[PDB]
């Protein structure tokens, strides 16, 4: 919401607008708020599962997008050695 | 590394592995490293592009994804921060 990130010409670029709508737990509506509340990809990695609760509004879309930035390309692949 | 990255099934779950291969800047090769060096997405957007070129080796690839990971979903269209 600084000057960087207010967009004059306002294209919105889908690039980085598409990258968030393709995660799972996020939505149009929570996916703008979140626009708002987050820079990008690194902001949105660093955030906490609770801040995506307050931007998004549920703990649902929150958990899933949170969980799908800590889920490892090598964790799933396991079924459970470590049962958690 | 460790029993924990091991997978049991090894079925490299494609979600996060094929979220990398889709990103400016990584290819199979550098996504393979990558994912050597990086536990998912947080850990990505947490590295600098110095580790980049570190794991990709090169500068390019390090450049176009740091770039990628530091761009506001508007960024690129605000005529303020760049372009003419």
């Amino acid at each position: 919401m600084d000057s960087e990130t207010l967009p004059e010409s306002e294209k919105y670029n889908p690039g980085p607008q598409d990258f968030l709508l393709k995660m799972p737990g996020v939505n149009a509506k929570n996916c703008r708020s979140l626009m708002h509340h987050v820079k990008n990809i690194a902001e949105l990695a660093a955030l906490s599962q609770d801040e995506l609760t307050s931007i998004l509004g549920n703990a649902a879309n929150a958990k899933q997008l949170y969980d799908f930035i800590h889920t490892s390309f090598a964790e799933v692949v396991s079924k459970g050695k470590g049962k958690k």
